[PDB]
């Protein structure tokens, strides 16, 4: 348990860093909401805290943690700024996805930049064609979380021939200098995430920064004893677990806020001048809190399954991954229902622009509908695993 | 059934008016959201359509309808602009509340103004003291829906003596010329309702425009055959039923929108490229639709109970009113849960500023937490009626 | 509204009959539970009350009511004996189904027997082959509600040729003298319904007592002005609405019982020595009661849609029938969830054999899973109607 | 982690014992249901397996495990016989409660009987009066789980003086030879548990077998390094956690059964001839499974909190105990809702006496309403902890 102790010690330290830098992130909430991008101070704090480096390899100066640590960090980050938490989660996840690329690419990205920050969008395909020494890539990729502050982007594309017929799927790593960002992110939640559209036209991408779509989604590294444990982790599932953690954390912040304010407000137009005087209020809050507790456990269970497998160098069977997909959708669904309950508890005041409760409500609800967190898809995937049905998603 | 036919004919005509003027209200949504008040064109349309006049007496040129008609109008209005619907509902309800005042006041308000529009705020008390010929009134009343466009306001206050000791409760009718409006309405939903703060300082209010709080909440007119049936209606309960209708209508619009868009969108990242191809999606939508249908029936049942009693000139017993309070909270609770479900159905796109789905979601959620719609209070009131417990609210 | 008044008067009279004969049905609950059939006194009371005759034609001495009346009768019956209610509902529904047969069959059944009682099972197919003057029928039909007391049975079969190849579907009317009943009904709920297996071997059925399966499910009589309104009703949907009413009524009886007992019991091991002293208990009960109220409205809405169409001699479109299927599944689902809630309210004592609460719980739960009440199928059917998908059931 | 490994090894061995003896328990289900007591073979198997000895001290030849082990054993036991599981859980819990008594009593109970089996009923008070050398005890105690097979019983009583005035609360240990059992357990679930009434009349109980009620509920041993860790455990909370495990396990067995049968049955009257062909069915089952998974985690979390505190010799603060009370009520509530869902999945066949599904449904539902598992009380307790309100139960 020497390593177990070490990993726990680091997690605590990282959680304490979140608390230390949290007032900066909180301070920039108003500007972020207004401008739909993270303020400069927040980006600075992310680079100084090293919170973008949790899933970066030690060989490049990264912290190289595990899923559970990243999850606990994301939950605490959300208390201060759910958008920052979301971006930080996306960066670490993108960096982890980068590890499927060759060493040549990884050196080019992380070699002189321990704090390198990647975007990744699987939400579109662009079209790529072979050229000498690489590919020529054209496309338009929406939902590019944190792309304004990112150094590189992993983009999905379809390879085509001279005729324009489909050849196969690709994953491509392209630098900020080669990208253009189009202002398309106009939403009512997660505004500062800056999930704008990445645009490429006839852009050259060399061969060493391109892998097959099959390789990008591969879980063959699960049993590779040569790799450190983090790079054995099922990456896509891990990313989904930390996205759920962002949502979860916002829900938990919402709960803490309602608890904080309940002794000094009433329930109009009742005789209950203090919320805590109403037993209906108190018992309801207990129930809502237990749903959020359940969501937390679903997330932690999935994180632990992923880490245990990576540490033991075993492959997670499909049934276990299908269950993880169910856990994450179920956790965020539980959180959105609980937020609705917390607004009923708090009252009309919760919708004031000055009240953080509506911020958590809007950010968690927006983020929860991310595709990898879809509750109905998760339900169908987990249910299907009981009978060995063909999954309804292309990769796990 | 001659009258039954007549009342149905009028309702249909009014619903058709909503459709006719609806494109104007819809057109001003963006400005209303931006400015936190209804645009001039919307106010003009409200005055031309006579939709503020449903609960104004025929003797003054009003349409003098019933609860069910007002409810059906409110539901349809919400499709075009939930804020307009909310304001229109508040105006009619305020006008109905005005009927507790003496004829002298009613003549002063409606005598040369068939389209007079009242606000009413029970959300604060101001302090009033006797002066010769009336009272001197000071206070600050938040949540003044539609006050910027209103001609008069009904405000609650506490009478006090020279010593400053409490004497009793009052309801006071004061004109726009005597009011000041303070800009305090900064919310994330129902923005165009302009529910700002009304401020009064040492304002004179004459005796004929002041009644006891007891008289304002009175239901003694329930059995008065001299009055037309609308003025026999339990007014506070009626107002709550139409507030619920505003929320309900937004929910129904949300449902229609999700149905409209489902055949041309998919469920990422599944194999379902069309939402309608997924049986999980289809059956879930059926379930969500049945909750909204239940909310509609709760609202309609309460409206019908209120109208039947007014037409028959019978008093509703307390148990029936307590049940109505439960129905309205339960209906809006059902609607907010269903909206959460509709976002899961529609996906991440629902949170774009260009998508009406998030508008219905923000407006219905904000309005649902109005005090007269509190779901937990309603549950407690209805439950209590089964055992004859003392109600937890001061008036029914 | 002369007829409207008449129909309401009859319904009240029938409801009063249920109260009059209810103590007999209640008295035989223990024997019925023990023997898995209705006691002789109960059968006698059913014949004397004429409650099996609501959907029998006036021309044969039947009461010829409508769906709403049958529904309200079923709900009240369930308070005394849910099994009796279930049987009575099945008999009326079977009698209504009989009206698709030729006049020759109807005369043979009802001509000298105004109180004739039919079974009907669509739960199996038997196999029938042409013979001169009719058919020879062999099969085994489970779930034959009330078959032990029934005079005739409507059984579904597949016609086959000499080769044994399928020809088509049939509905066959066969008398008690020709049937054999096999003891197969061993259940933990609805025990006295006696839903045993009907067995036939090479039984002759004449031509006039056989119709096509297509004719049995037909709704062509919806527009026939020659028929009285009851025989224009969509029969299968009507039967499903009254089956739901049986379940609903049991739920309502359960609610009344929990209300009755709450002031004299406590909530162990809390300080609440009286259930009514606990506000959590009271507010929860209010919520449960509103779900049951919603189930009641779903049932009533469907009944009214069916009656309005029959009275106006219009065909219900498919979308309206699909909605009715959704309403009935949703109502019974709401009732089973509410029963679970009522057990939480009442406590461990609810599971004693002496407590009627567990009887309502077991009977409503068993009956709710009847195929025509399946909640998931109803959800899929209603959801599908929004997009005009092919229904997942063969007939509506 | 040497001990951690050891404790895990023992748990696995015990779980394997449950599987070995499980066919005996399963075999006696029909007799147990019929006779309302455990069959002789089942009692024999309980004694041979040593499953009553998990919470008996090592010093007396007991297995002396922890909460988590007992919980995992209870869950697996329920698959074979929920009544046996319930009895076994009650025995271990009673044996753990016995450890508050003096060494003299413990020696008298366990000294020559490593497999001693205790009952315990807190559901009544009897009345006890001082006599020389002890007390004279009279009372009637219902809900005496497993009393027919038990060697001793812990019974709660109120001490009174000669006048008959109340003096204080007592806990009394009395042997089978001194007890009389009255046949009062007539229920529709958990029938074989034989939770009959214990009757005592003027029975002598010596001083060394009597402690104060305060001492019986005490948690002062939480920090006593002299005691083994099991006897430092918060006993009443531990007992509630394993009662919940019995219910949980029945739910899990129900889930496994529905999964097992789904490929060979259909959903009447739909086109889905195989349940697994229906995506609505599959996704619903996934959701139901995730609720049961959440219930499992709630139970495991509480077990772990209790064990970690016992091993570290720290006292659990009140807030942690209040949370455990919430977890257990919430888990069983989740299980009863999920069982309702599983019946909808399986269909009408689930209510046949031959189907194990209705057995799990009846046993889990009956046991869930035990006072220490009340969901509404748990919600109120956990909610209250957030604000430090006075708990609504007398002990934690
Ligand atoms: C706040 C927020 C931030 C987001 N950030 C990102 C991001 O940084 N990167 C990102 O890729 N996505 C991001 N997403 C989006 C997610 O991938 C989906 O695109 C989004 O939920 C819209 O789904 P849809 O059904 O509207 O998708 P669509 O419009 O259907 O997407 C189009 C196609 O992309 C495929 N697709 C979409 N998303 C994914 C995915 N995650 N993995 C694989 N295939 C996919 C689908 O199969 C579909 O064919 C974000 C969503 C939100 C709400
Ligand atoms: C969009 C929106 C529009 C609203 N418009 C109006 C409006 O036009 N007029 C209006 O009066 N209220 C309005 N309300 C408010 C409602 O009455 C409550 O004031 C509000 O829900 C907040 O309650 P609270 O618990 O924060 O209590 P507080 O606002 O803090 O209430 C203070 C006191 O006012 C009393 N009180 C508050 N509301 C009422 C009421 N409706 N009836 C009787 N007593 C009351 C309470 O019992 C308490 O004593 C609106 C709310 C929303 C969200
Ligand atoms: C208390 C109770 C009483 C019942 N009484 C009756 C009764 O009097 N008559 C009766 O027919 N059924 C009755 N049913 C049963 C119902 O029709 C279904 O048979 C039952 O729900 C079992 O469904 P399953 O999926 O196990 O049926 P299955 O065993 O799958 O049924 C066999 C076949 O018949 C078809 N089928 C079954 N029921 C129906 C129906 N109602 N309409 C059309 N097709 C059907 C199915 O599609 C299937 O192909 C009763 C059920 C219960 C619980
Ligand atoms: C299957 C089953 C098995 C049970 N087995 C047992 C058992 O072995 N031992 C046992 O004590 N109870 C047992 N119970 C019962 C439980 O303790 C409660 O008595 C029961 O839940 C009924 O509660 P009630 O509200 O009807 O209150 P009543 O039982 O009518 O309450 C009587 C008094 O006893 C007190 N009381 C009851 N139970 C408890 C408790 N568990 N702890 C502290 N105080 C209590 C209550 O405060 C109340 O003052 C069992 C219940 C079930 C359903």
């Amino acid at each position: 348990t020497d390593i177990r102790s070490e990993t726990a010690e680091l997690r605590a330290e990282l959680v304490e860093r979140v608390h230390k830098f949290g007032p900066v992130f909180a301070d920039g909430v108003a500007e972020g909401e207004r401008e739909r991008r993270l303020p400069d101070a927040t980006v600075r704090a992310i680079d100084q805290s090293q919170l973008a480096m949790l899933w970066t390899a030690k060989s490049y100066g990264g912290l190289e943690t595990d899923v559970r640590t990243m999850s606990e960090v994301a939950k605490v980050l959300s208390h201060y700024c759910p958008s920052t938490s979301w971006v930080v989660n996306n960066v670490n996840g993108s960096n982890l996805l980068a590890s499927k690329f060759p060493r040549a690419a990884l050196d080019e990205v992380f070699g002189d930049a321990p704090g390198a920050k990647l975007a990744s969008v699987f939400a579109a395909a662009g079209t790529a064609v072979r050229t000498p020494g690489g590919y020529r890539l054209t496309g338009s990729w929406p939902y590019g979380t944190g792309i304004l502050h990112d150094d590189w982007a992993i983009l999905v594309a379809r390879e085509v021939d001279a005729d324009g017929e489909p050849v196969g799927g690709l994953s491509m790593l392209v630098p900020a200098r080669d990208l253009t960002v189009e202002d398309t992110w106009h939403t009512v939640g997660m505004r500062a995430t800056g999930s704008h559209t990445v645009v490429l036209r006839d852009t050259f991408v060399p061969e060493h920064r391109v892998i097959s779509g099959e390789l990008q989604r591969s879980r063959e590294s699960a049993t590779d004893l040569g790799l450190p444990p983090l790079f054995r982790t099922a990456a896509i599932a891990a990313m989904a677990v930390v996205c759920a953690s962002v949502v979860l954390g916002a829900g938990q912040a919402a709960r803490a806020l309602v608890v904080e304010k309940a002794p000094t407000r009433g329930i109009a137009p009742s005789k209950y001048t203090r919320q805590t005087d109403s037993r209906t209020f108190v018992s309801s809050l207990g129930r809502t809190a237990l749903s959020i507790d359940a969501a937390e456990m679903h997330v932690a269970r999935a994180a632990t399954a992923l880490d245990d497998a990576a540490y033991d160098a075993v492959a997670l069977p499909d049934s276990e991954l299908l269950r993880i997909r169910g856990d994450v959708g179920q956790a965020v669904s539980l959180v959105t229902t609980a937020l609705d309950e917390l607004l009923w508890a708090h009252g009309a005041a919760s919708f004031a622009e000055s009240n953080p409760l509506q911020r958590y409500w809007r950010d968690a609800n927006t983020a929860a509908r991310h595709a990898m967190l879809n509750v109905h898809v998760g339900h169908e995937l987990y249910g299907g695993s009981f009978f060995g049905l063909d999954p309804i998603v292309p990769s796990l």
